[PDB]
């Protein structure tokens, strides 16, 4: 934009693989055969939920014209207490969740939403990832700070040798404890842009996972 | 047959292209070059918006173990009223409406969802995509109920000369009243499944036009 | 090169289309449907063989350090006498050539090849390709000129009304006399580079023509 | 199953990955730094060599309705005397002997072609890819054959750490011991059909090594 009309191809750029380590699901379960219960931890937004639906309309009410809205209690009043009803799960989630069930692993999510009075996702997540109670914890609202990894710690304090996520700082949340960072991929038509270059730090990433 | 753990894939695979008319969006308004302003349809539910959010929220509150939600006029209220708040615009949209738009053309909207008391559907298009009150057409809710049009009976009416949908209907709709039926790519996040086939009928498919 | 070391990749990257006319043979075959016989044409290098081999032995023999071979009538002389021998035929010519032979087509071939004092291609084409002494014509070798296109001319007096071609003057040489130019797509492994931009001029270009 | 005119797609397809470990040859280089200069071993055909074109005019020339050529010593003393001057150099291979001979590394091939009274194909190699003479080794021919060692135990008897090559047995030879196993992409016009499931051992495969 502006770009040529009939830009064309060819079988070299058709072919062209970026050097990224992808795995499915059945890999990573089969990478943990016999290792006992452990801890594991999820980022939510664009991991486990396509919560888009929430943080645009949070936007469009709160800060039409900048990204006010992250940093108005207001708003996460509104984003944990009730708007996740339309945020859609992801099969990719289902899929981990399952599976890490399966193990008899515990289960944990730490987000970089910010905490409020009353929070209503810990029983959306349970709910619609059938999640048993001795597997399930309540979500940890780890916020965010310019600066700062706010679930590095989280991560050292859960012991989580997992972290599935979408984004650079759930990747690096990992690295940081020594812990295993898997990238899940962000949908395009998250309104969180923009996309973060899944892979970038050699880290595995699950194929298909936008959906 | 096996899903093998690594099931390898090879070159032939990589390259492998579906026999598909991709076009853009500045393919479509080159091909208009000349043409005065004329009336111009897109179908609303994946094709403009990302609706999913609320239909997702329909399903779980109205009918968590089928479909019936969407005959359910209780949903159909609440749906058209303001659950599309969270629904999310898409960019390939954005740009089409801008082209139509800047043409002079005529914006309608034919959808099949069920037609309701009031809907507040039009403004959220409107208010989103910009669309000055020239341009714009109260949304049109077609179907097979009484006293009701099919899309192709409004494409009729409405003189519709390109019609933007993601589902076969919408391409069909078209062909049957001989517009030019363009198929806009359906996400792979949208609960409405299964995905459809774009470009089953060799009609236009606009690239990335899924978010 | 350099570049980063874990480049990373996204799904709008991943789902990416350019805005290309992809046919398959079946499609090209029912587009034809109730014409009667007609002359078509073909390029050969790249087109229906994988010819590199001979001309890669000519650049090292001929030329190593330039493109002079390419000019050296005793380089054409071994290329248009048995060195397509190692010539490998392309699974999409087969299936264009049986195609055309199944509708009754006349069937040309039209080389950038300098013409020589006898040549072997025509049988190696007939006999690889199964074509019926009825279907086939001698090659046309057209040349190479800087600043014409050679094979215009030919396509015009034969009557040409499709040519098939792996470069933009096969392309533009079938735009030249309002013939339907159709792209095949040039292997990656070809020592004639760079590969085209199949599809630049708005052509249609054959699924998986790469061999 | 149909194969329909106009098959159509989807985003979920479009976006599909195989769970692959990709790699780039930088990579490879990084896991490297700092270990000492070390024996490692290529296969040949696809995957330092498109070498096709010899088999493709031995199959004609020796067997054309079967695969006995394979099996015939006077095939076998064309192609391992002169005719891989028509095979094409694959840059994947180029890349990664380049990086090897600056790492003081020692060049192996180990080919499952047939041992003839002479061969010029470790010149070839020698030639083509650059290869100076303390790095170099004359090919060898191993095999099932009285006399004859498997590509596992040549890649024992020389300390080959890493292997790289096209064919599953390839793979299983570095793995069978202990070595590490490393695929290449076999091009999608080579005649040795069908292309292997590169990845189907869990192995690391490199990126864009089609040519
Ligand atoms: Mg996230
Ligand atoms: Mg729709
Ligand atoms: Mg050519
Ligand atoms: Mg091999």
């Amino acid at each position: 934009s502006p770009s040529p009309l009939n830009p064309g191809t060819n079988v070299a750029r058709l072919a062209e693989q970026a050097p990224i380590h992808w795995v499915s699901v059945a890999q990573i379960e089969n990478s943990l055969a016999g290792r006992p219960p452990m801890a594991v931890g999820f980022d939510i937004d664009d991991t486990v939920l396509f919560s888009s639906p929430g943080f645009w309309r949070g936007k469009k009410t709160f800060s039409p014209e900048s990204e006010d809205y992250l940093k108005n209690p207001v708003f996460w009043e509104k984003m944990n207490n009730g708007w996740d009803e339309f945020s859609i799960p992801k099969e990719v989630a289902r899929q981990l969740i399952d599976m890490h069930v399966r193990r008899g692993d515990a289960i944990f999510f730490v987000t970089g939403r910010s905490p409020t009075k009353t929070e209503t996702v810990s029983k959306t997540l349970a709910d619609n990832f059938h999640i048993p109670a001795t597997n399930m914890n309540p979500v940890i609202f780890a916020g965010d700070k310019p600066g700062q990894n706010t679930k590095s710690q989280w991560l050292q304090d859960k012991n989580i040798r997992i972290f599935y996520g979408d984004s650079d700082n759930d990747i690096t949340a990992a690295r940081d404890v020594g812990a295993r960072g898997i990238r899940i991929l962000r949908a395009s038509n998250s309104t969180y842009k923009p996309l973060p270059q899944a892979g970038a730090f050699g880290e595995e990433v699950i194929v298909n996972s936008e959906y």
